[PDB]
């Protein structure tokens, strides 16, 4: 009677036919995931936007609840796990810090980072992974400029990153180590740039005050980590199926070669189109009975909102399947809504903005250097991506 859940196969980007089914015939409906509890799954952009925005649906319950999932491990804690006014208290020192006048001011180093990633590849020859060379190196490594890391230590914060990332094949102890290592040093690089601040975020994060409160020590420093683990492997896997569907949709590459200003907007199209989730937006628990679509989902229950299916909703989106750079208006949920709405996302649009502009301008006939049909898709099953893409060009 509930669905086996996720609808989505992660062997490609489709989106599942029955998300558009359960839009038209049953908006919100029980789905059974691989571990977890049962759970209701919602599906209209119009339900999703609802839910993610309206206070009786939380995030704490998640702490001491068997969260709907895709893995047996559970990941928990982070600002995502918290509910105002506590979630609201650490968001307003983030936040001003991690301006978006800070992001825009990294898209030169971007783009450099970008270029050096191009040359190393370029380097090896064709065919190149773009996975490994590219898409797993840009966004760690403006992270490590965000933050403040110097440029002696990047390969080595790059190296413990990648530990962390759901596609990572190295035993627990190694990436226990590579976490008490990343950790260590985040601690050590906040305690200097406490008693000697520079521009970077790590600083500001430090002297951020908000009507005399502070961000404490373990703050900063959970909330730096949570900065690297929410922006690495989204950006990652995002840039490398926006570059996929450049490789294998000629009528989008020839758009944004003869007009790259098309880029900012084609970014926002894709990140509406591609349903990057395995399944939907970590679960929200109902605070009381709330009636939805007149459903009653009672307090305490779970709830799945799929940004996924909402973002491919017919009734928000003309004709919603169609990729279409120019869409306008475009207010997609990609990254999220409510006062958890993706606190990186002026800086992941810089990223992946520069990652197509770079690679367009460098590599132009980019494509893929194997059939379509034999791509391995990564089977880390929180996101969906190919876990190698040899291009040649
Ligand atoms: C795909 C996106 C997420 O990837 C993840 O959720 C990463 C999960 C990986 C797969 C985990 O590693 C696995 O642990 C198992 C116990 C063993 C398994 N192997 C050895 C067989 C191993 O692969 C976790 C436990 C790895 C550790 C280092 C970790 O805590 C990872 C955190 C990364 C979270 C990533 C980012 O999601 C962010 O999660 C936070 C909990 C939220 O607060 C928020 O960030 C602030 C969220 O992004 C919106
Ligand atoms: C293309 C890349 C990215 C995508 C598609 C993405 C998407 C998302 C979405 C959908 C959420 C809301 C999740 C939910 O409500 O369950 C979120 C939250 C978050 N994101 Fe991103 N994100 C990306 C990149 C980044 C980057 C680069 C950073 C930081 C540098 C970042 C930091 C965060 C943090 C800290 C949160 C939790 C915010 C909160 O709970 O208050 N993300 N992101």
């Amino acid at each position: 009677e509930p669905r086996a859940y996720p609808f989505n196969d992660v062997h490609g980007l489709t989106l599942a036919g029955r998300y558009g089914e359960l839009q038209e015939t049953e908006p919100v409906s029980r789905v059974r995931p691989p571990y977890g509890e049962e759970a209701w799954l919602v599906t209209r952009y119009e339900d999703v936007r609802a839910v993610l925005g309206d206070g009786r649906f939380v995030r704490g319950p998640s702490m001491t609840r068997d969260e709907p999932r895709t893995r047996p491990e559970m990941v928990k804690g982070g600002l995502l796990s918290m509910d105002p006014p506590e979630h609201s208290r650490l968001r307003r020192l983030v936040v001003k810090a991690f301006t978006a006048r800070r992001a825009e001011s990294l898209r030169p180093r971007a783009r450099e980072i970008a270029h050096e990633l191009v040359d190393q590849m370029a380097a090896t020859g064709q065919p190149a992974d773009l996975v490994a060379m590219f898409a797993r190196q840009l966004p760690v490594r403006v992270i490590c400029e965000l933050l403040g890391v110097p440029s002696a230590d990047h390969d080595r914060f790059t190296r413990w990153s990648g530990a962390f990332l759901s596609t990572a094949e190295v035993t627990a102890e190694e990436m226990q180590e590579a976490a008490e290592q990343a950790y260590a040093y985040m601690g050590d690089l906040i305690d200097r740039r406490r008693k000697e601040p520079t521009d970077d975020l790590v600083s500001a994060l430090v002297q951020a005050r908000d009507q005399q409160d502070s961000l404490s020590e373990q703050e900063l420093l959970d909330l730096a980590i949570g900065l690297l683990v929410a922006g690495y492997e989204s950006t990652t896997t995002q840039i490398a199926d926006f570059v996929y569907l450049l490789m294998t949709r000629p009528e989008l590459r020839r758009q944004l070669l003869d007009r790259p200003e098309l880029i900012p907007s084609a970014v926002e199209e894709l990140t509406r189109w591609v349903p990057l989730g395995v399944g939907t937006a970590a679960p929200r628990y109902a605070v009381e009975d709330v009636t939805l679509r007149g459903v009653t989902i009672r307090a305490g229950e779970p709830v799945l909102a799929s940004t996924g299916a909402a973002n491919r909703d017919q009734a928000q989106f003309p004709d919603a399947d169609r990729i279409d750079v120019d869409r306008t208006p475009n207010q997609h949920l990609g990254f999220g809504h409510g006062v958890h709405h993706c606190l990186g996302a002026p800086l992941a649009r810089v990223e992946l903005q520069v990652a197509l502009e770079v690679l367009l301008q460098r590599l132009p006939g980019i494509r893929l250097g194997i059939p379509e049909t034999q791509l391995r898709w990564s089977e880390g099953m929180l996101l969906r991506g190919p876990l190698e893409l040899p291009v040649v060009w």
